[PDB]
């Protein structure tokens, strides 16, 4: 109803090829943004997030029918999993997987009211157990946005077995002093090198920024350029 | 169904008492933290309501019986929707100036009166509220930074009204020390740069003080380990 999708090109930082897509929800807007309040209410109603994703899967099965030679990374929120619906889209789309990446999001939205009565541990276990079964079916999986929301440390440690890569995010941290940022940024790169994970850093306005992140020792990782995503 | 525990926080290096943590814990032969009895108070406000003047009670015997301490209270994020904590912070005030607040990185389902505010305006009620503790003179220390829900964007949304950011070698056995290090050394450096002090818990002996100074980890405070004891 009040959902559409859009693709954003991911563009290497030093060569402008594109690396990838990213699948992104966007609401029926003037100019369109992220319907975070129409999602909420679809993550809140089961019937409602059964339609929501019949609607995503095949719509997002008839972008990847359109473009059959590349990679797309879509975004799920942990939250989603406590749905069965989640896994079996996915399961149904799993023939692509290999050329899918799960992107796990950052937020924190409401618990389904059927899973609310887990607690805490039992909530991280449920999660937990469902990212083993993505994997299982051949997805990557990234963590997104890294030190902000949810995607802590810890919660990358917890999700470390069945992960590839890790994603930081400067658009995130505009107000930080990016010789404080930078070293968050070389933590993580260093994490990403000790574990055989790819490291991604998106946000990055251009090459220039890329050689001043180069100096101060972030040597392993794919930098992405700001750009306008569109209409799929 | 619950009582409290205090863990004296010693200092790493001279072993000196620097404060007090009230921690919660039920009442088994062994106890532990209360975590689904705690979820349950949570999800219903009268018992909210109860558990509150239960705790607020509780923990001002405590401050009486040591006048001349600091004492730290762990309160998790989603506590802050319900009128009733600020309510209790609000009669605790006159001790303030030796109460630390820790804001815990709890993810806790949110009390069902507030569930209908989407993510952004939530996070703007907790702000607000954070700021009204801010107010009454307590201080406000980031608990278990880089774990839960206090990764370094909330961080720095919490930034103005924050005196302390604790980082808790426990919750992360599995990194190798000298991986773990570069993220000890980012948040030492933030902290330095944003005026506030920094804590480093879990630590287990003086050995591993010296790694974290070897590595630009200046100026921290040190806590060792030791368990928590009745109050
Ligand atoms: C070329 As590929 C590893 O993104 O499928
Ligand atoms: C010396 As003090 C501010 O920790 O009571
Ligand atoms: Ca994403
Ligand atoms: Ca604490
Ligand atoms: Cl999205
Ligand atoms: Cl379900
Ligand atoms: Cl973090
Ligand atoms: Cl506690
Ligand atoms: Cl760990
Ligand atoms: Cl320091």
């Amino acid at each position: 109803m009040k959902f559409q999708l859009f693709i954003q090109p991911k563009l290497d930082v030093l060569q402008g090829n594109i690396v990838e897509y990213e699948i992104l929800l966007r609401d029926d807007s003037a100019v369109p943004r992220f319907p975070l309040s129409e999602l909420e209410a679809v993550l809140a109603d089961e019937e409602l997030y059964l339609a929501f994703s019949e609607w995503f899967s095949e719509a997002f099965l008839d972008v990847l029918k359109k473009y059959p030679n590349d990679r797309f990374a879509i975004n799920i929120a942990p939250q989603q999993l406590f749905y069965i619906e989640t896994l079996h889209w996915l399961d149904k789309l799993k023939s692509e997987s290999h050329r899918i990446t799960v992107e796990m999001t950052e937020d924190i939205f409401d618990v389904p009211g059927h899973k609310r009565h887990l607690n805490a541990n039992d909530k991280n276990a449920f999660i937990l157990n469902k990212i083993k079964v993505i994997h299982g079916l051949g997805y990557h999986i990234a963590i997104d946005d890294v030190s902000c929301g949810l995607n802590s440390l810890e919660r990358v440690m917890s999700y470390l077995p069945y992960i590839i890569e890790i994603k930081f995010s400067l658009i995130h941290f505009k107000n930080i002093p990016l010789e404080d940022l930078l070293l968050f940024i070389k933590a993580w790169a260093n994490f990403a090198q000790k574990n055989k994970l790819d490291f991604v850093v998106e946000g990055i306005e251009t090459k220039e920024t890329m050689t001043l992140l180069e100096s101060h020792g972030v040597s392993i990782f794919q930098g992405y350029l700001v750009n306008k995503p569109f209409p799929v």
